[PDB]
């Protein structure tokens, strides 16, 4: 049991497996607001002393590859990380062409709120991806 | 042939009578049994089935993605057949607990959305994130 951090939520959106080390790293990233890998590593080891710098580096790189993080050099030469932008619109994917079709459905969002409510929850986020082939 | 047994066959898994009994127990269960309930029900069918065989078999069915190990809100590992279509997920952001749900209602809207853009819907992934009221 743990709080799902904003970065962890992005990971879950991508269907990534949340191991203990990835969870710690996601939490550290969420609580930082443009750390470099050393900063992420020091903060992660403060939570789990046996997390290695290699593991931290590989994890932030994977997050970057899956567009969960963006990486930039702000001048000092260090690679620094932030939450990547997220789309407001949900997507329909044409799986044959690998093309994205944006859509918005206030109706489907109202239903998603109702589902949360029925289960005793207030909705704080959602991601829907549809997969299609042309008619 | 139980539903679980058929999954095993499709995956080319070695099947024996003891594995079939365990598969049958899982398939026939009205609740979502934990390993203790699987063992008790399996030994009632064949008393030669060991507690060790039960753990190994459920863990094998896990490793092979035929079974899903899941916390339904009681902190217990309970088992469910891996569904014909992925269940949608409502994630409690306070605990990371996943509530699996189905909504024929949302699915109808999903098909309509696909249809209006000129597509047949072939799958979806939906994650909801909530805090307890």
């Amino acid at each position: 049991g743990h709080m799902v951090s904003r970065i962890e939520q992005r990971c879950i959106d991508k269907g990534m497996k949340m191991t203990d080390q990835r969870r710690v790293i996601a939490q550290v990233l969420s609580d930082s607001a443009h750390p470099d890998v050393e900063e992420v590593y020091r903060r992660a080891t403060a939570k789990d002393p046996r997390i290695s710098i290699a593991t931290v580096y590989r994890t932030v790189r994977l997050f970057e590859e899956e567009s969960i993080l963006e990486r930039h050099d702000f001048g000092d030469g260090r690679a620094r990380y932030e939450e990547a932008p997220s789309e407001h619109h949900d997507h329909l994917i044409d799986v044959n062409s690998a093309r994205v079709i944006e859509f918005t459905s206030p109706e489907i969002e109202a239903l998603q709120r109702e589902i949360a409510r029925k289960h005793g929850f207030r909705l704080v986020g959602h991601r829907l991806e549809l997969y299609g082939v042309p008619l």
